[PDB]
């Protein structure tokens, strides 16, 4: 017989045959029928004599189970095997995440919910059949799928002096103009952070400078109205008095009229100087508790550069005690003949700048002077020479193109993007010998698989449209183009066609080992076909341009989202291969591979063409004093080199 | 034999005969065994007679249930009524009444 049971926990208990018995009573009495002891004590005797001297719990669920399916009444396992189990999945939620296999923070969960929830209704019933087709077999991918039904677009470039000048209300908030600079980050910061819960990317505000500019000026004729209100002076010509710079020195050394007039610009610099802090270190806790990124470097006058010095000492130093922030990412914008050179206004800046990104990898660096950034509206004596004046985002996103407008950055946006793998084409097509032939089979299946992405984009946008205004209450009403002109209730398709569709690639160095024995980093042959198929996309995206009445460009894309999810599902299909199939990266769009020792001139020089073959987004990547950043940026302006990041 | 099914949400369509196999050959793959073809065709095909020319999936699904726990592969069996409750539960959500909203 059996004496000792083990239970789960680990102790050791006799047998009691009164329990094997009221468990199947139990699951007997809700099977229509409830039987009696009849078979309860054939079963019960049958465990209780073949089994050995010890046994455990689940054993002799086994067992109990095994006879109960060996009988008449067949009904009554069927809600055992059920009841135990769910009973083994709530045993197993105290310690473990059962509750994702089926299908930390308290926020997360929530949106990990709510994700796979959307995913898989989005891949059955809105998508059509050859899309489908192409995305179950690992040929493309849609990034951002789970927001699909909700209309959402990607990213916009905020124009930020439309909500400081007149007053913001949305819901039951409201919110007046601006009067001194406390006041004018805060709300830079609210509009920052409440269009992120009305899009699903990043976020951007340009003109960091002139938008605040004129906010410079008041706190300092504020400072000089309390100093003018106990002394009884008239300092009543100190208002528009020009300045040089706000520097600040020590006070002691002077008396009368000249000494009430260097305490005021000090406070006004200190009050300047606390607010950019806060706001970096807001946005900083912003992102634990949310993408953002500002655009500076191209104002000449006093208050553009006391802002500029601010936010660059407070970066340098750093947040809390000493640690770097994540956010805001910085990008600071060079152009010839106003802060490049030695004898060019903002040289003292620019040095600065540099010191900082030597240490704490911030800010980046966009060349504002590239064959493919240059605007012929760009005039060294208007007040609002922003308007002309590319803008990025982190991301690595490119809007400033247009076909149907001006060719302008501000308040416009992105409103979707794929991806396409080209690797497996190779692979698949690695078969024949004849090399020609390859090629030949390279380019008939390129074009197939880019009129399935560019149909999937273009329906894509078909969906997007029909939103009603009021579903975004900050994009549709003060930060995009056709904004002020949108009743409440109106459809926005008048306005949505200023943006942007972008067909994004990965990992080339591996589609040349496909079809060469070596990449394009090491061969010069390689490269003549990389620059080739770049160009035959391009073509393309022209052609689909001209065709659907959209903006279509090309992207190396961020590798966020897609880093490893090619080259999983294509080593179990294919298995291994050497130097294609064997590192669980896939390489970045265009770049030389992480493994390969190379130097920073190579890289440069095998990378520019292709950043001006790609004008949807594109980086130039290079991992190590302020003079080694120096050598980095000479580099990007040799060359058509765009947005380099060296950090 | 059969014609016509009456999926869940109320739509008809026509046999396959396929399907089957896929769904007790999907279970074996978790069960330490991979198990002969010879057993999936014998259970597929005997779901030849005792239908009506028109059966719900509950039916073909509540069927074949009583045919693993005889055909000597009952470890198979143990794993397929599992899966099928943890499912049946999922359902319930009202999920696919929000996105046709
Ligand atoms: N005294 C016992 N003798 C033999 N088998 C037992 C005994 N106690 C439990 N078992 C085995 C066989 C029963 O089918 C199975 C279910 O027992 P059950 O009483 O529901 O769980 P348990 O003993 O772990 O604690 P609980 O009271 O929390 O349910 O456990
Ligand atoms: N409502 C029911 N329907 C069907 N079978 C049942 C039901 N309640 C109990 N049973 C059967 C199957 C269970 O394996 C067995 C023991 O029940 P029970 O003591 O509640 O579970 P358990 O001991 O495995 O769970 P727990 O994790 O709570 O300890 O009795
Ligand atoms: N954190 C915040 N978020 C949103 N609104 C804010 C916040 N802090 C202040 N506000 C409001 C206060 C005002 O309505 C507006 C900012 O106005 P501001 O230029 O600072 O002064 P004011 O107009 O209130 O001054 P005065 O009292 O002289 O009229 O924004
Ligand atoms: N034509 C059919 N005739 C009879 N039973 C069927 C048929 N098609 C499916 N079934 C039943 C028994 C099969 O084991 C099982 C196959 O999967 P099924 O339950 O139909 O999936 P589903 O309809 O929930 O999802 P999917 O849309 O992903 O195929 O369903
Ligand atoms: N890996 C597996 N383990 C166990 N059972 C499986 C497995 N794969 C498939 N099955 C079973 C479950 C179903 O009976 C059939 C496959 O249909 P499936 O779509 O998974 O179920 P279902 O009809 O309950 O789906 P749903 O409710 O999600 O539409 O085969
Ligand atoms: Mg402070």
């Amino acid at each position: 017989m059996i004496q000792t049971v083990v239970k789960r926990d680990g102790r050791i208990v006799g047998f009691n045959e009164q329990k094997i018995m009221a468990a199947i009573r139990k699951a007997m009495l809700h099977t229509d029928k409830g039987e009696d002891t009849t078979l309860i004590e054939q079963i019960t005797d049958h465990i209780s004599y073949r089994g050995k001297s010890q046994m455990s719990v689940e054993a002799i669920q086994d067992a109990i189970e095994m006879e109960l399916m060996k009988s008449a009444r067949k009904d009554v396992a069927q809600k055992y095997i059920a009841y135990r189990n769910q009973r083994n999945i709530a045993r197993k939620a105290k310690t473990r995440d059962v509750f994702m296999s089926i299908v930390d923070t308290p926020a997360g969960m929530m949106m990990k919910f709510a994700s796979e929830t959307t995913k898989p209704f989005v891949d059955d019933y809105l998508l059509s059949e050859d899309v489908r087709d192409a995305v179950m077999h690992n040929y493309i991918h849609i990034h951002d799928k789970d927001y699909y039904p909700t209309k959402s677009l990607t990213c916009v470039q905020h124009p930020l002096d439309v909500i400081l000048n007149h007053g913001f209300t949305a819901g039951h908030g409201s919110s007046r103009p601006a009067k001194r600079i406390e006041t004018a980050a805060v709300l830079a910061c609210i509009s920052l952070e409440t269009c992120q819960n009305e899009m699903h990317g990043g976020q951007a505000i340009p003109a960091f400078d002139f938008y605040l500019a004129p906010y410079v000026r008041m706190s300092y004729q504020e400072e000089v109205k309390n100093l003018e209100k106990l002394t009884g002076e008239d300092l009543s010509n100190l208002y528009d008095a020009p300045i040089d710079d706000y520097i600040e020195k020590p006070l002691d050394g002077l008396q009368g009229r000249e000494r009430l007039e260097q305490h005021a610009i000090n406070k006004t610099v200190n009050r300047v100087h606390q607010a950019m802090e806060a706001f970096i270190h807001n946005m900083n806790t912003i992102h634990s508790r949310v993408f953002s990124s500002i655009n500076y470097g191209t104002d000449t006058s006093a208050e553009g550069r006391c802002i500029m010095r601010e936010i660059l000492q407070s970066t340098y130093q750093g947040v809390g005690n000493g640690e770097t922030a994540i956010f805001p990412i910085q990008i600071w914008k060079k152009k010839r003949g106003v802060n490049y050179l030695p004898e060019d206004r903002n040289y003292d800046l620019y040095k600065l700048a540099c010191k900082v990104t030597a240490r704490r990898f911030f800010p980046n660096f966009l060349n504002l002077d590239a064959t493919f950034n240059q605007n012929e509206k760009w005039r060294a004596d208007d007040p609002e020479r922003y308007k002309w004046e590319i803008a990025t985002m982190g991301c690595r996103t490119r809007v400033f193109e247009d076909r149907w407008g001006e060719k302008t950055s501000i308040a416009r946006g992105n409103l979707s993007f794929s991806t396409i793998n080209i690797v497996k084409l190779a692979i698949e097509c690695m078969g024949i010998e004849n090399e020609k032939q390859r090629i030949d089979m390279f380019f008939a299946k390129l074009d197939n698989i880019l009129d399935i992405t560019a149909k999937q984009l273009d329906e894509r946008f078909q969906f997007q449209k029909t939103a009603m205004a009021k579903q975004f209450p900050l994009l549709m009403k003060y930060l995009w183009v056709g904004a002020e002109n949108l009743k409440p209730e109106e459809t926005i398709e008048s306005v949505i066609n200023h943006g942007t569709l972008g067909i994004g690639f990965i990992g080339l160095a591996e589609c040349l080992v496909a079809l060469i024995g070596k990449h394009h980093g090491e061969s010069e042959k390689a490269q003549e076909l990389g620059l080739k198929i770049i160009t035959y996309m391009r073509d393309r995206a022209n052609e689909f341009s001209e065709q659907y009445h959209h903006n279509y460009s090309i992207l190396a894309t961020p590798a966020e989202g897609l880093s490893g999810k090619f080259t999983k599902k294509d080593r179990k299909q294919f298995g291994v291969i050497p130097g294609v199939t064997d590192r669980d990266y896939y390489t970045n769009s265009n770049h030389v591979p992480v493994y390969y020792k190379c130097t920073a001139l190579k890289k440069a020089q095998i990378e520019a063409p292709y950043h001006d073959l790609t004008r949807g987004g594109h980086i130039f990547y290079v991992e190590i004093n302020p003079s080694v950043i120096e050598s980095v940026v000479d580099m990007m302006d040799k060359y058509n080199m765009g947005y380099g990041s060296v950090n």
